[PDB]
């Protein structure tokens, strides 16, 4: 006999506890979590993915259109756009031998410019922070 049982939960207020729900989505968003050139010194290249935080906070920008139904949707859009490194998120997802060469021969005050260009990004991830003094 394959039958499985499971325990029925009370459905209240559907809409209400989902806007609840929608507002933790922003919360991770806020806090985020990226590692510095404390791990990206010799292993920069080798992490290239992992969710780390492009893909979580794009989950909640997805209940974001679906509660706001406005144009808030269409600026979630141009934030995944963003150019790091002099290159765009399309080529900071992998790892190139070119690059692997180029930081090595850069020393670490080169990579103070390149955490520059991560500072700036980190700015405009508050410009759409400033979304809910509004």
């Amino acid at each position: 006999g394959p039958e499985r049982i499971s325990k029925a939960y009370e459905s209240k207020d559907v809409r209400l506890v989902a806007r609840d729900s929608a507002f933790l989505g922003l919360q991770r968003a806020i806090r985020s979590e990226r590692f510095e050139l404390d791990n990206f010194k010799s292993n920069f290249p080798y992490l290239t993915v992992a969710n780390g935080s492009l893909r979580t906070i794009v989950t909640g920008l997805k209940g974001i259109v679906e509660f706001d139904d406005g144009q808030m949707k269409d600026i979630a859009k141009e934030i995944l756009d963003t150019q790091i490194c002099g290159v765009p998120f399309s080529q900071f997802g992998t790892c190139s031998g070119s690059a692997r060469d180029l930081v090595d021969n850069a020393s670490y005050q080169q990579e103070k410019i390149i955490i520059k260009h991560l500072n700036e990004l980190f700015e405009k991830v508050a410009l759409h922070l400033v979304g809910a003094e509004v």
